[PDB]
């Protein structure tokens, strides 16, 4: 017939955008606004079904700072698609065009806006455990959310408050390792259950791998995902913070504080964002959203 794949009753399903993927990520049209969209997609067929229920994350997130705004869930020929609002690079490719280093003035400015991302979430029942830089997306040039740090892909998302008991979930181990290494706290190497400190302490490595330009515990291979996921936790066990945050005494109180939280612990995300906001007012820096990337020739899906 036409030959060319809708989503919905507007939404033109465009050439597949950024790395990764291997198709799951197009870019898309409105055509009753004329505007440009990011559409996710997941094989019906699929032994491992996750779009559905993130979409459902999306709704119960609703509209939010920071929140890609999702604008349709539908079939798509033989996937299943979600339509959401299309954002800019993440902090990953933002981080190569930087040339692997963020000022501390950068990483600040994000772990500010990081702190209460994640608060919010929380605030929604539910944990994100996904923690990586390709998952935080900066607004579009002119969309005016540009400058503002998003959060994406909440397919390991859990609701860490059971809907009907309101009682937080139950501690236990033995959870399967699957979550990327680099940035996982030490208790998710154990295979305990995470919980909100948890998605706090991946942040916490996020920054110091900013900071540092790499983790101390990045370059580590073996025979077996289980073992690497092992000697990973065991040199971050056998790496003092300390050392790691040495030269960013915020960075180490940062750090101790959520690696040392209960499991059922609620967070003091006011105290987290002071240790930053007093540090970045005694640097003499000015919140102005004025990155290091800022400037550069930024990568786009258009
Ligand atoms: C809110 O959904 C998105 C909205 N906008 C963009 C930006 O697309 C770009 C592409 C190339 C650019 F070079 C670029 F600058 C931007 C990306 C996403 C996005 C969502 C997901 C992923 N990516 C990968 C993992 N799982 C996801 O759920």
């Amino acid at each position: 017939g036409s030959g060319v794949l809708m989503v919905g009753p507007n939404f033109r399903v465009g050439k597949k955008i950024g790395c990764g993927n291997f198709g799951e990520l197009r870019l898309g049209k409105n055509l009753y606004t004329n505007e440009y969209v990011a559409i996710k997609l997941e094989p019906m067929k699929s032994r491992a079904p996750q779009l559905h229920l993130e979409y459902r994350f999306y709704k119960q997130l609703g509209s939010g700072d920071g929140i890609p705004q999702v604008y349709y869930f539908g079939p798509c020929g033989k996937y299943n698609a979600m339509v959401l609002e299309l954002l800019g690079p993440s902090l990953e490719d933002l981080f190569d065009l930087c040339d692997r280093t963020f000022s501390l003035k950068t990483v600040l400015m994000i772990a500010i806006q990081l702190i209460s991302r994640m608060e919010y979430v929380h605030s929604k029942n539910l944990i994100y455990r996904d923690v990586k830089p390709e998952n935080f997306l900066i607004g579009r040039p002119g969309n005016k959310t540009q400058q503002v740090i998003h959060i994406i892909d909440f397919g390991l998302a859990k609701e860490y408050i059971d809907p009907e008991t309101k009682k937080h979930i139950p501690y236990r181990e033995h959870k399967s390792l699957t979550g990327t290494a680099r940035y996982m706290s030490i208790n998710t190497h154990l295979g305990k259950e995470q919980s909100r400190r948890d998605d706090l302490e991946a942040l916490g490595h996020m920054f110091m791998y900013f900071l540092r330009g790499s983790l101390p515990w990045q370059g580590l291979k073996a025979d077996t995902l289980k073992e690497r996921y092992q000697k990973i936790g065991d040199t971050k066990r056998a790496t003092p913070i300390e050392v790691l945050c040495e030269n960013f005494p915020e960075m180490a109180t940062y750090l101790r504080y959520v690696r040392r939280l209960d499991f059922f612990e609620k967070p003091d995300y006011d105290y987290l964002r002071k240790l930053f906001t007093d540090l970045f007012d005694r640097k003499g820096y000015m919140f102005d959203y004025e990155y290091d990337w800022i400037g550069k020739q930024l990568p786009t899906p258009v």
